[PDB]
RNA sequence: UCUUGUGACUUAACGUUAGGGGCGAUAAACCAAUCACGCUAUGGCAUAGCUAAGUUUCUGCGAAAUAUAUUUAGGUAUAGCUUAAAAAACUUUAUAGAUAAAA
């Protein structure tokens, strides 16, 4: 934390404080489904968005291992309780919080609830798209891929999304381009326009 | 062994002054076997935060010697001590980009 002033007063008046840290480590820290879930369940009251959307990549990264079998129980059960916070938080997530909230979430196989879909897209259809440029390109590429693996298809959540992220794409890098690429490819209402060309 | 031994002497009988007192060539001396207030009865089973003592058996539980205040310091009061696998809570501190399902 800072006191200078700066050019960017949105990234820099952001408190940040040892116990959020210290939450944040036993999650990383956690080396199975069964002990993420006592961590979860010894913090219950001091769960914020932030602690929200790290441990859905959590699951993630646990479900790696398990190559072969299909997604494990304790897994399905996190992912259930999970949502009830989601819902709980649906409008006070960030562009960058609900872009690795659906690849957690999309990455076990599981349907998130058209209605908290709709609620979450809010973030880049309202203000006109001022939001996306908040986000960066780890952000980009995971809000294209994860909202189409949910299966929602939303003309003016996709019609904004790709008008402010046309300047950007010249300048970034080439995998994330072949994501976005692959995306258009995928769904019929952006193939021969101007954001495929 | 020593002092005085016709004198401010010694002795016998009876009498006078009484305790908030008497008497005293003053030693606080004497006033019925030891007086800086006699003896006896009563108030009176005076008062003692001090010392001593406290009488048959069996079963169960079980301390303290610190703090504060005190005409208080070897006394007493208050607090402390002793008797009388539930619920709830998450604590010894700081951080990432790992998924690829469609001719
Ligand atoms: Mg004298
Ligand atoms: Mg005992
Ligand atoms: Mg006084």
């Amino acid at each position: 934390n800072t006191g200078v002033p700066g050019p960017r007063p949105e990234v820099a008046q952001k408190l940040s404080t040892e116990y959020q840290g210290h939450i944040l480590r036993m999650i990383s820290l956690a080396e199975s489904a069964s002990e993420l879930d006592e961590v979860l369940w010894s913090s219950k009251k001091h769960l914020r968005p932030v602690h929200i959307a790290r441990s859905c990549l959590k699951l993630e990264y646990l479900r790696t291992k398990e190559k072969g079998r299909e997604v494990s129980e304790p897994i399905k059960n996190l992912a259930s309780e999970l949502e009830n916070y989601v819902e709980l938080y649906s409008t006070k997530f960030t562009i960058g919080q609900v872009s690795q909230l659906v690849r957690g979430l999309s990455s076990i196989r599981r349907n998130i609830q058209p209605d908290l879909l709709l609620k979450l897209a809010a973030v880049v259809v309202a203000d006109d798209g001022r939001q996306v440029q908040l986000a960066n390109e780890m952000d980009c590429r995971d809000l294209f891929f994860g909202f189409f693996s949910q299966g929602f298809d939303n003309e003016l959540f996709w019609k904004r999304l790709s008008e402010s992220v046309l300047p950007r794409l010249p300048y970034f890098n080439a995998d994330v381009v072949s994501t976005v690429l692959r995306v258009v490819s995928g769904l019929r209402f952006l193939h021969n326009t101007e954001f495929a060309h």
